[PDB]
């Protein structure tokens, strides 16, 4: 038992590559339910289908990241566990192919005080010496049991200045894992997407995962989308942004709210669960006469699991 | 022209011998700090120039003589907020560079606004291409005379940590944070926290404090969030605090750390006087399991 939602990117529409889009978070998608299914951790499982997103030459991610100022590649990425709390995360990782993959292995290492968050030739160093190999996309998850994992991963800004590390590396911002606890009635996972030098300037994930806690999630999450991105941004233009996100809670049986939104002119997602082995993926688009900043588009489904 | 500073030069282990030092810095960054204030500069200017003085101590892990890394290198974190416009600039895994907070100072100023962060060689080429002198956990909290808060962090790291590493000092939520009254705070609040170890970042401690001190009573505020939050998921560290509101203006600060100990020092610009205090737990409670919590209040146009 199982599931996973992932995300390939939300920013300008391109159905040049939108049928792309839709092939890899596909394949990431059944990367992660393979690895549930085989009985791996809940980060394992995320780690997959994010190595899945970042290998694909159309995602801001890995290979095919932006350049920055310098004509190189500065990645970022960062992970987190549900049920243990534990955090994972580089930023600024050069020659590396997977930055997600020394998040990951920076979290394992955590859960046996060791360092969780590493950048530049620090991060590209320790993650050599960890047997990595050489030379923005997310995914949540919960296994059969109600733990929770997220994780994302970018290439950040075209030209951005070197060694400048942007959300997805930051602990609480570009994603975010809990499981039910004492205050948390439902487990919660979160990876969010920005765009242009305009983000959102609060710890997005944790709001969201703690927005999440209401009883009504769809109506929960749409708000805080309409405060973060629209509302606060006083003379601001919209902020562009996405995110992916599940809470569950036991009922033998696992309750599975899932959803996604943007105010990007687009975003393209990909979920799977283990139980129906049927890998769907969908573009969402914004409504026409809706311009990108102050609309938020939203949509999710829900889910049963043994 | 008027303010309020508070600032701290570590919370730690006790040493009567360097605990003199440590009184002085605090002295001295609260001195540089109200002067600025003074000479009409901004409070980001003047929480700034706070924690150059104590990053220059030798004795604090900031600066120069920071704790050194695996390499025997020096890294150093920092970040600032200002509280009107929200805007940030932090550095991590910094080296070559004396002031780090100058840096992330520097960062927020050529904004025109947009958030930044700049890490390793890249921080360096940045702050050596914008005039910073290359070189050879402190804080601070403050509040000008019409109540606009800023706050910013420095520290070095954990000893012997691995290169690259960063820290709370450069983390948005984390090391420090400020802001202004809105329409979700009645109140003007600024933060800065102490200590090193994963428990600082894992907890977003200095944003959490700020969103509790929302509360009418910010003793209680401060208390729950120590126990409540950092005690509770040994955990060793600290905060400063304060918050303003108008009656013509009130400035409740605090301070709060599991430590042993830890060295603050307060000013007004009304009064001449910096004030300076050495805090510790009391006897027989053990260090990270326990919380101290000390305040005053003051009075500005
Ligand atoms: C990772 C821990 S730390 O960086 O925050 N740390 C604790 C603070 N020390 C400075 C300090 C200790 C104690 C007190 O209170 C007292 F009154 F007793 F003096 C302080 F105000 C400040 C840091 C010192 O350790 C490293 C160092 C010393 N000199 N240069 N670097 C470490
Ligand atoms: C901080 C930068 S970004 O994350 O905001 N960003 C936005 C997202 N696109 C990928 C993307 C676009 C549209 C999508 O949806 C669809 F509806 F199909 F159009 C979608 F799923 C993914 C990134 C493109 O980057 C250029 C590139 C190409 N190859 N490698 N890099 C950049
Ligand atoms: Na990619
Ligand atoms: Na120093």
């Amino acid at each position: 038992g199982g599931f996973v939602l992932v995300h390939a990117g939300a920013g300008y529409h391109s159905e040049s590559k939108a049928k792309e889009y839709k092939h890899v978070c596909k394949r990431a998608c059944q990367k992660a339910i393979e690895k549930l299914q085989a009985g791996a951790l809940a980060t394992d499982a995320v780690t997959a289908a994010l190595v899945e997103l970042e290998d694909s030459p159309f995602t801001n991610a890995g290979m095919g990241s932006n350049l920055n100022l310098l004509g190189e590649i500065e990645c970022d990425a960062s992970i987190m566990d549900g049920k243990s709390l534990n955090f994972g995360a580089v930023g600024a990782l050069s020659g590396i192919k997977n930055p997600v993959s020394v998040a990951n292995r920076l979290l394992c290492e955590g859960q046996k005080i060791p360092p969780c968050f590493l950048v530049g030739e620090g991060a590209y160093r320790w993650a050599v010496d960890h047997g990595i190999p050489s030379c923005t996309v997310g995914a949540v998850v919960v296994d059969h049991e109600g733990n929770v994992a997220a994780a994302v991963s970018s290439g950040g800004l075209a030209l951005k200045h070197p060694g400048r590390v942007g959300q997805a590396a930051l602990y609480g911002c570009g994603c975010w894992a809990e499981n039910t606890g004492a205050h948390n009635p439902y487990s919660t996972a979160v990876s969010t997407s920005g765009c242009g030098e305009h983000l959102v300037r609060t710890i997005l994930a944790r709001e969201c995962s703690h927005a999440l806690q209401a009883e009504d999630a769809h109506q929960a999450l749409l708000e805080t989308m309409q405060n973060k991105f629209i509302s606060s941004p006083a003379s601001e233009d919209g902020v562009l942004g996405g995110v992916i996100v599940l809470r569950s809670c036991r009922c033998q049986t696992l309750l599975v709210e899932f959803l996604w939104s943007h105010t990007t002119e687009s975003m393209c997602v990909g979920y799977m669960s283990a139980q129906d082995g049927k890998a769907k993926t969908h573009i969402s688009r914004l409504p026409p006469g809706a311009v990108a900043g102050q609309s938020v588009a939203i949509e999710g489904g829900v889910c049963r699991l043994e």
